[PDB]
């Protein structure tokens, strides 16, 4: 039985061993960038063991930087708060306004009407849909949309008798079918992966770009909007399409000729009728747009090109019109948060006025949105996990054991850079699977800008290939909040989510490695070679 | 029929025409102090009238100045998180954890052993129990976790059969009658008042402290910990007493035997015996203290302990022993929270394992609270109002608002000091009449600097009974939230609530005006002479 109180304790002992044992660390070495290595490691092994509740331990650095005497109590506070963090509150906030007009439902029944009932054709009209719903919200939120229509669809499905929702006929909830865990698996697999194409998807894209423009004011490479998406979308479309057809073969016998699963979906295939008569009575159940969903419609769209218009590459930009001060992106969403509570929802209020029409509303005209549902859904614990990671990346570069890290790793030199790209995707793709994304990409970014400072390549090079890198995570359900909430609303097992994690990530080194030597140099040609303004800042150092 | 529009849709059309109709403020007048006006007056409007909820009003800031050019929208959104924030909603997540253990139970039941169970005593007992609670937390946490109590207690006696606590069947929600209207009022007035005591006990005393700190560095004068609750404390006590004494002879029948109401409590003094034994036995009931609750205990004391003597005083100020950079008090709060997360509960699985007697747990121990609790508790809501109130006040300082107003009102020199004194704090009171309070502090503090500088009277002389008089706010639901909580948990005619409050303002004016005058010349020696310091800075306007 000494073996049980190990079995059912082990998150309580690392909670007290650790930082007694790492404790030295501090102690033998001098310099405080030592005790901000402490802090960063304990930090590290709480987060990826989960031994605490994955918020709170992000608190730790108010007490922690204080006492360590780094820096100042009321700045450390401050970083917490920023810009960026405002935009993805904002941005979950009209996630959850579009979900409770239904519009959702309506948009993938008629993504289902056009792409036909076949179950192959289905999956891949779910996964296209879903890429293109989360390039430009968060994620989680994404994929907490996009579920209940899914859970929808496989319930009907259920009642044509094609599937099985749980492995088991109900024998711990009962284990999903291989249908249900693929739909599952890949909507939450094309939910992480629509982040890398555009900036706004993910905070990943927004914390390195922070970093990098931070670091060098000098660059003569810009990193811009549609510049972005020019590098990043190809790239984006191929590994999703192999993402499709692997999964689509693990699970569904695609290119295995002959097998079980095969008359499954042939049988499916026999069904198309029926499936289509459901699905366009269906469509037909939910009636014509109601005005609500216009207006959500219309808002939308206009916070999208709004974000999109701030001084890009082809036009002026409304930005550089209003230059009285600086205005970064969190001035549309909130402005449409502010709207979409003041404008009404029915407008049956104008019968009275000038209207001949009889029926008058008895009460108020509810709005939009009620603050009462906001509070309810949006999962507020983010702000903080957001804030510690734009805290430790302050912390390490004020104490300066960056540079003492980057100066450190000098031995890297002899290598060519391709192989050193290589590593460097690799060590990337492992520091990620431990965590959260956004902040192992505050941890790993800046030891790379002072490496390429001091080994001599150009440092957009390396920093674009490791910030795309940082998104994905495959096969750890606290790697990434979309892949818990889909751990979360179905009874998907940790053990087959991880072997099915293994092709995404193959597919994603390869052609990263591929498209970035090829594709950069159309987009950057001068990455090869080391530029004057970067020798200055290396003179500098 | 015209009649029911207004009657249904006037706050549409509130929203659709102030914005509207107050826009030739800018137009007329070209400074930017006159827009930042605009943008308070109609800011102001809109949260009396309570149009738009409470919360989402107050985002308007981030969104206005960056277009208006005061300051940039980086900083707008970096004060948002100003520490003394993190501090009080620390200061409620302990407040939950210590809800979460049924310890308030306890301490109310106790004091009722003390003081007896006659129903005048009871009343006096849990007013004094409320107050005591408050006297450490935020308000709106102190009033919800007393509320259920009172709630039991007049169920208790609804069983003794001494009163009934609705009015009456069918004279919509029932009628409540006199005692349990005396009983929920008593909780809220004290609640809010108590509030009233030290620094922490509500966020209007951060607010103005913090204010005072900023404008002015270099005075003799600091409103440490300690010397705030000397000043603070006697009178506290004399108009909670003379509260009480009001609200006894209101509703209850004090001074009136002629009365029906004095027959009532008479029956219940013969019948005080069997409650006494029904308040004892149910004491016996819940059974012995357990580890957890000493725990959440020692945590408490330990915190208001290093608030107390930490920071710079006679004895063992730890703020001095690590003053290699400046430490607020934003560190003991979040070190509970983190502390309270680590801790397990009941400790009989370490000690079994090595003792060898009594049950081994089957699974692992809970903590002392779980996230799942924090998330569906705390209105979170809160951190954007009191963002909206440090923003306000940010931008009024910067654009110049201050200085103009404050030149606006040099006239009023030719009144003596009490006299202007009691018109600051009519003025005071009125307008926090109307509003919530931190936001009332936010507008008028800066305002009273800049005009004391004027007038060349000490600054502190004004300063101080002002913000202590924002509390205070007894008339409307809106106007404080433990008021909304109360009239909404049984429902109140607001009639009946504002004409009970022509007490508590007309004693804590009086009391105010005399206890200042008297007392803080004994704790504040200098107030009535003007000192050097502030000169150099009158010099400097
Ligand atoms: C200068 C730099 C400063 C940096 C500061 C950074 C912030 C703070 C960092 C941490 C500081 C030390 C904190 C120590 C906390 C110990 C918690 C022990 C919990 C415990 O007993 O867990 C059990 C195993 O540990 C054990 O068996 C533990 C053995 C010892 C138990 C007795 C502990 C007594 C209390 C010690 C704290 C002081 C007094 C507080 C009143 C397993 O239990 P489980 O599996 O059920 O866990 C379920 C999850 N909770
Ligand atoms: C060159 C000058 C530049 C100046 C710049 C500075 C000033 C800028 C000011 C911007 C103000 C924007 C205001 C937008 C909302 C207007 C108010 C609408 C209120 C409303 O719906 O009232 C209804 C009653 O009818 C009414 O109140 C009757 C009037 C209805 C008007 C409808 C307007 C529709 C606008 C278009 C909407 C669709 C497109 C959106 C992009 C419902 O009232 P209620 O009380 O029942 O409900 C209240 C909510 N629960
Ligand atoms: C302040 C600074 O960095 N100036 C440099 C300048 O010396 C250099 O000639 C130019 C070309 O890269 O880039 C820029
Ligand atoms: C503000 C400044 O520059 N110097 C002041 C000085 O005028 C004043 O006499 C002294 C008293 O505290 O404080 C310092």
């Amino acid at each position: 039985k000494c073996s049980n109180f190990f079995a059912n304790h082990w998150k309580g002992l690392v909670v007290f061993l650790v930082p007694l044992l790492c404790l030295p660390v501090m102690l033998l070495n001098e310099g405080a960038e030592f005790r901000c290595m402490y802090l960063l490691l304990v930090m590290a092994i709480f987060w990826v063991t989960e031994a605490l509740p994955l918020y709170v331990t992000s608190m730790i650095p108010i007490v922690a930087f204080p006492i360590m005497g780094i820096m100042s109590s009321d700045q450390t506070c401050r970083l917490y708060f920023k810009d960026t963090l405002v935009m993805f509150m904002g941005g979950i906030m009209v996630a959850l306004a579009v979900e409770y007009c239904n519009l959702h439902k309506r948009l993938a029944l008629r993504v289902i009407q056009i792409v036909g009932c076949s179950p192959r054709r289905l999956h891949f009209g779910l996964i296209m849909v879903t890429m293109f719903l989360s390039m430009w919200i968060s994620n989680a939120a994404c994929t907490a949309m996009m579920c209940p229509i899914i859970q929808a669809v496989l319930e009907e499905l259920q009642a044509q008798g094609v599937c099985k929702i749980n492995h088991e006929p109900q024998y711990e909830p009962p284990y999903p079918t291989k249908i249900t865990l693929c739909y599952y698996l890949g909507i939450a697999y094309a939910s992480s992966l629509g982040g890398c194409g555009t900036i706004i998807g993910t905070a990943t894209n927004l914390t390195f770009k922070g970093i990098y423009e931070a670091r060098f004011k000098n660059s003569t490479e810009q990193m811009d909007f549609p510049t972005f998406m020019f590098y990043s979308v190809p790239s984006m479309l191929v590994y999703t399409l192999l993402t499709f057809v692997f999964l689509q073969w693990h699970f569904m016998g695609l290119w295995r000729p002959k097998s079980k699963e095969a008359q499954e979906v042939q049988r499916g295939r026999e069904g198309a009728d029926v499936a289509k008569k459901v699905i366009d009575q269906r469509y037909k159940d939910l009636g014509p747009m109601s005005i609500h969903e216009i207006q959500v419609m219309i808002l939308f769209i206009f916070m999208v090109v709004m974000y999109f218009t701030r001084k890009p590459g082809i036009f002026l930009g409304w930005a550089d019109l209003l230059n009285s001060k600086d205005i970064r992106n969190s001035m549309p969403t909130i402005f449409v948060v502010v709207m979409c509570f003041m404008l009404p929802a029915n407008y049956a209020f104008l019968r009275y006025c000038t209207r001949r029409g009889g029926p008058v509303p008895t009460g108020p005209t509810p709005s939009l949105i009620t603050w009462k549902f906001i509070q309810t859904k949006v999962p507020w614990g983010l702000v903080f996990l957001l804030g510690g990671g734009f805290a430790l990346a302050e912390g390490s570069k004020q104490s300066g054991m960056a540079k003492l890290i980057g100066n450190a790793l000098i031995g890297l030199k002899v290598l060519p850079n391709s192989v050193l790209l290589l590593v460097v995707i690799l060590v990337a793709v492992f520091l990620t699977a431990f965590s959260s994304n956004v902040a192992i990409a505050n941890i790993i970014i800046p030891v790379l800008a002072e490496m390429s400072l001091a080994i001599e390549i150009h440092p957009l090079y390396l920093i674009l290939p490791a910030g795309l890198a940082c998104s994905m995570a495959f096969h750890l359900p606290v790697s990434t909040p979309p892949n818990a909430l889909v751990a979360g609303y179905a009874n998907i097992r940790t053990k087959d989510m991880a072997i099915a994690g293994i092709g995404p990530t193959i597919i994603t080194i390869i052609t990263l490695f591929v498209f970035c030597q090829t594709w950069g140099l159309v987009v950057y040609p001068n990455l090869n070679s080391f530029p004057e303004w970067a020798q200055i800042y290396a003179a500098a150092a």
